[PDB]
């Protein structure tokens, strides 16, 4: 009884702390999302007006008439390429959801490939997890007999090793293919990263999809992103688990902080 | 970390990338088999309305007109409401909206039905995802722990009517799993699918699949629970919050035991085909 009222109170203060990030974050977004939200809001409602002045021989009525069918419409995208990029999407859980599916049964063979693409899917992301690290291992293996050279004592090796982990998991997973989307889909370096983050964390809005554009694309283009994915999901894994582990060490040493500083403080008020 | 098991692991994990490749081949054919008629019967009947009305109105460039469909599709992906009969439309970067986004990021669904548009949003996302999804990962950690030591004393409670009727013992862990999955399955599958089919006007199949997608943390975004322009009950997103709480939970207990399922199946396919192999032809 007691062990799980100690857990109640520890899962209540992350509920909370969740709760309050989520509060921070949605203030923050709607400080930045609303104002630029009116510099598109009216660039379409001129539109609307400019072209029923521009076509006067067009009804007023009529116009509404085809925006309902068009976003009803909303409601080939179904080759080989994009039924299997589907799949992709929904075994790495990567819900992008630029294509869905909307027969009935198309839904239900749907909800079934999910439950059993998702863990198979996993088994072959910790494989692929496994390689990389005893390739990544090796290699800091093989630069510690170099770096216990010149030094004295430790703990600081680690540290090292992570920030060269991190240093080439951006430029190889981050960087290098944001750049190539730069180039191949045509997207700003700053939305490539974007990309690269929404979907390598399984995020996936949709807003940017590699190789869902109505580009020439090449023979190798869309299975080496493919490639990319795996390595991608395997290393966005590991740094998101060893950011969740830098949040445990944040939390002991704010709560010792708490401690360090109810216990300097109590003592003032007795002098 | 050496030795020669990195090729023993290297033709385990090749032979899954393998299958999950057949996998994915297989799943490409059967989905495009049922999406792929309705797709043409719509695709032909939308350009029909197209050449109606190019023939209707001469007066309209038609060249411009495809034109114009550009910037209004792009906008819609803004989620514009270009009407004259509601000349009045709500943000979709309110607190309220922003918060429901803010969920959608940290659990990694993410919906995407709005997105963000100014730089500094793609900047700020970046870093909100970074540090968010660890810290909720542990906040879907302490609700699994709360939900499996209920599901403990709950089980501790009914273990008085098992030391009777046959004295086994693992043919009685089957017993626990079967109720687990009945259970979760009628209590955060079913029950927020009926609602979902009342208050949201799904159908049965569109509430489960709702339910399964936004669970399973895909969320594609064609559904979504409070996302459209209806009143509710103001008691209605708060209690689906509990619900995504809960649910990912479940999911991720009822995935890591499909996997589990997983491996018994591949051992005995790797069983099977040794007896088949060696018996050659009977
Ligand atoms: C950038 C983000 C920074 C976020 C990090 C700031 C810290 C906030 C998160 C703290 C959550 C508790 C973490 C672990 C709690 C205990 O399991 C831990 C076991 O190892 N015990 C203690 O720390 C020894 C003392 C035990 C503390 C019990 C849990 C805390 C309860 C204190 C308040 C009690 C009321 C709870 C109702 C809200
Ligand atoms: C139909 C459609 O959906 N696509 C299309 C086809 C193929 C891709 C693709 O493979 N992108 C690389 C990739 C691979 C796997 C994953 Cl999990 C993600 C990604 Cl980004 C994308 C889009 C089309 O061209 C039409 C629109
Ligand atoms: C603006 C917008 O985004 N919403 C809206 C507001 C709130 C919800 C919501 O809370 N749905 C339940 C819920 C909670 C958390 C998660 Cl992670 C998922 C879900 Cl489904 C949905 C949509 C609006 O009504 C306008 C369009
Ligand atoms: C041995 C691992 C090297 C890491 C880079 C290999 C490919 C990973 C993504 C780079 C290419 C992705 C963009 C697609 C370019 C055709
Ligand atoms: C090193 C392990 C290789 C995997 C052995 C074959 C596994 C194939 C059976 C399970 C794969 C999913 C099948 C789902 C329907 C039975
Ligand atoms: C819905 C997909 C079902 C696919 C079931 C069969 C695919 C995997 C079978 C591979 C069998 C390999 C035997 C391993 C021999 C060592
Ligand atoms: C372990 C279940 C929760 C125990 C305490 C119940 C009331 C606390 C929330 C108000
Ligand atoms: C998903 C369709 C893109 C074209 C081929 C990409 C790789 C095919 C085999 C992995
Ligand atoms: C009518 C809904 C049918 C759902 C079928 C689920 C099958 C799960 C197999 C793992
Ligand atoms: C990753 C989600 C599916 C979990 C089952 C796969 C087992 C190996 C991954 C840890
Ligand atoms: C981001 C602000 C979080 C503050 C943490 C409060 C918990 C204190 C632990 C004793
Ligand atoms: C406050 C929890 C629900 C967040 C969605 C915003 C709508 C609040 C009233 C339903
Ligand atoms: C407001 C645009 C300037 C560049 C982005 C600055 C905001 C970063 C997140 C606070
Ligand atoms: C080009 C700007 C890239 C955004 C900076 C990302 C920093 C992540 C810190 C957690
Ligand atoms: C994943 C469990 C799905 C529950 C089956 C739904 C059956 C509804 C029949 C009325
Ligand atoms: C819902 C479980 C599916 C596997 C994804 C879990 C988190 C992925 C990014 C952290
Ligand atoms: C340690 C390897 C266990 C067997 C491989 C995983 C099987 C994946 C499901 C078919
Ligand atoms: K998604
Ligand atoms: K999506
Ligand atoms: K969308
Ligand atoms: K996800
Ligand atoms: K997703």
């Amino acid at each position: 009884s007691a062990i799980n009222v100690m857990k109640w109170k520890t899962v209540s203060t992350i509920f909370l702390v969740v709760v309050l990030y989520l509060i921070i974050g949605a203030t923050v977004f709607k400080a930045l999302e609303q104002p630029q939200e009116i510099s598109q809001r009216t660039t379409i409602v001129i539109q609307r007006e400019k072209f029923l002045r521009a076509h006067p021989c067009v009804s007023d009525q009529e116009l509404d008439e085809l925006i309902q069918q068009i976003v009803a419409a909303i409601n080939s995208h179904w080759d080989l390429g994009c039924s299997f990029f589907f799949a992709g999407t929904v075994i790495t859980t990567i819900g992008f959801g630029n294509i869905s599916p909307r027969t009935e049964g198309g839904k239900i063979f749907c909800i079934i490939y999910a439950l059993l693409g998702i863990p198979l899917f996993g088994f072959l992301l910790a494989g692929v997890g496994d390689q990389l690290g005893t390739i990544f291992g090796k290699g800091i293996a093989k630069v510690e007999d170099t770096f216990i050279k010149w030094n004295v004592s430790q703990t600081k090796i680690r540290i090292i090793s992570t920030i060269i982990f991190i240093l080439f998991g951006c430029v190889l997973f981050v960087a290098l293919p944001a750049v190539i989307f730069k180039h191949i889909e045509g997207w700003s370096a700053l939305d490539a990263i974007y990309f690269v983050v929404i979907t390598l964390t399984t995020i996936g809005f949709g807003d940017y999809v590699a190789g869902g554009s109505d580009i020439e694309y090449l023979d190798f283009y869309k299975p080496v992103v493919w490639f990319w994915i795996l390595v991608g999901l395997a290393y966005f894994a590991a740094v998101l688990s060893m950011i969740g582990d830098w949040l445990r060490v944040i939390a002991k040493k704010t709560k010792e902080a708490v401690g360090e500083f109810r216990a300097h403080a109590a003592e003032w008020t007795a002098n």
